[PDB]
DNA sequence: TAAACTGTTACAACCAGTTAAGGGTTGGGGGAAGCACTGGGTCT
């Protein structure tokens, strides 16, 4: 994600902890999505860094429990602004805490999570920034403000999607 | 010259009737969501 002169990379990389085998390094490479180019109008709502890399990380995938062999990530970040190239993230629980909700909520469903997501990146922007709100400095209240910005962008909101967001608070 | 004896301490009915317990009108507008500073390679 890059906004003008500013370009972001984050390359988030997974490896095993005991055991793996042939299924998990296809599935491995299943993973690998998101082609470079996908900008044609959403950087109009994509705006900060944290949500467009939210929305990207809504068309990948989250399943790892296949394998019989569960893994971790490891999330390293490349910014250049002004033609300055650095490291600022070398190891963050963001990538790994956003991962893990967004897993967590369209286990429930796919396609109202989708269109719910997506919605939401669309018109309800205060949504989006409040729903990233509830997962960066995690408040739980924050993701109430986002379903009721729902509620302002038509969503369905179907019935698993909150017991979804239920069960990630616990 | 004596200093209240006694039945009696209310009965009975009844102990809110109805009607509505918000009507409406609006549920963040609107801007921004890092500005630089720190450049890594491959060559001479």
């Amino acid at each position: 994600y890059a906004k003008g002169d500013t370009t972001w990379i984050h390359i988030y990389q997974i490896a095993p902890v005991e055991e793996v085998d042939m299924i998990s390094i296809l599935s491995l490479k299943d993973l690998k999505m998101h082609l470079p180019h996908y900008y044609e109008s959403n950087l109009d709502f994509l705006i900060n860094r944290r949500l467009a890399l939210l929305y990207h990380l809504l068309h990948s995938e989250a399943l790892e429990l296949f394998t019989e062999k569960e893994f971790v990530i490891h999330s390293y970040t490349l910014e250049r602004s002004g033609n300055n190239q650095a490291i600022r993230s070398f190891e963050e629980e963001e990538i790994g805490k956003l991962m893990d909700f967004l897993w967590k909520l369209k286990r429930r469903d796919f396609y109202h999570a989708i269109k719910f997501i997506d919605d939401l990146l669309k018109k309800a922007t205060e949504g989006a920034l409040a729903l990233i709100d509830a997962i960066m400095n995690e408040r739980l209240e924050g993701f109430y403000t986002a379903l009721k910005l729902g509620k302002k962008a038509g969503v369905v909101s179907s019935r698993e999607i909150v017991a979804a967001l239920e069960d990630i608070i616990c």
